[PDB]
């Protein structure tokens, strides 16, 4: 990663323009992950595992394994909403997301199981609301107080969804597609439970990495003024 003159810097309330570019330099430093910072990597974003259940059937349950995502420290964010009133912090990210890893088909109404390789490219469009407050640390340091972000789907522009010769053919012809469908179930869950749940998995080691960061630095250190 050649991009390390930059990390954090203070910027003005309101100004989109320098709190997203922020968000999108700091993930990007971070995107490699270092334990000098407490900071884990989320790009690539490899995911030793990732299960999910298909409400299709309440049977179906995809199981990712070694998932690689890439195309996320350089997001963009599409809407942020800072409220000192409430203390309330809420963004939404949207960016082409490339995922590719392993993938495990166990249909639970079916009696089977099967697995391939998994691979998807599309937009995930998500929104994140997290508090923020300003209290001096053990030092006497005002702080950034991270309250517990919440993850919320939007959309997904169009997912294109990719799997392997041999797992894209067992589904297609398990289920009498011959071309799995996109919307077909359980695909239709590989397309919204899997790219929804992987940004999930993602968004927590961004939040996690701003939060040990802000117990290094001060708040003024995210903005000019908080106060
Ligand atoms: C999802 O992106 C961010 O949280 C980053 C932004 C909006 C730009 C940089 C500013 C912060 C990380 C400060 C937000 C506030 O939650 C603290 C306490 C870190």
């Amino acid at each position: 990663g050649s991009d390390g003159d930059a990390l954090l810097k203070p910027c003005k309330l309101g100004d989109m323009q320098c709190l997203s570019s922020a968000t999108e330099q700091f993930l990007e430093k971070t995107s490699k992950g270092i334990p000098q910072y407490d900071i884990w990597p989320i790009d690539p974003l490899v995911v030793t595992s990732l299960d999910v259940i298909a409400p299709s059937d309440a049977g179906i349950v995809i199981r990712f394994k070694n998932l690689n995502i890439t195309g996320l420290k350089n997001q963009q964010i599409s809407d942020f909403q800072m409220d000192t009133k409430a203390k309330t912090v809420l963004l939404k990210t949207k960016a082409d997301l490339h995922i590719v890893g392993d993938i495990v088909i166990e249909l639970t109404e079916q009696s089977k199981s099967f697995t391939g390789l998994y691979t998807a490219d599309t937009n995930v469009i998500g929104a994140v609301r997290y508090g923020y407050n300003l209290k001096n640390d053990d030092n006497g340091v005002q702080h950034f107080e991270v309250q517990p972000e919440t993850f919320t789907c939007e959309s997904i522009g169009e997912p294109k969804i990719t799997l392997s010769s041999d797992l894209s053919s067992a589904l297609e012809k398990d289920s009498g597609n011959n071309s799995l469908e996109p919307d077909m179930e359980p695909l239709k869950t590989l397309r919204q439970a899997a790219i929804c749940k992987i940004a999930e998995a993602c968004y927590i080691s961004v939040v996690h990495n701003i939060r040990a960061s802000a117990k290094i630095l001060p708040a003024s250190s995210f903005f000019e003024n908080l106060n």
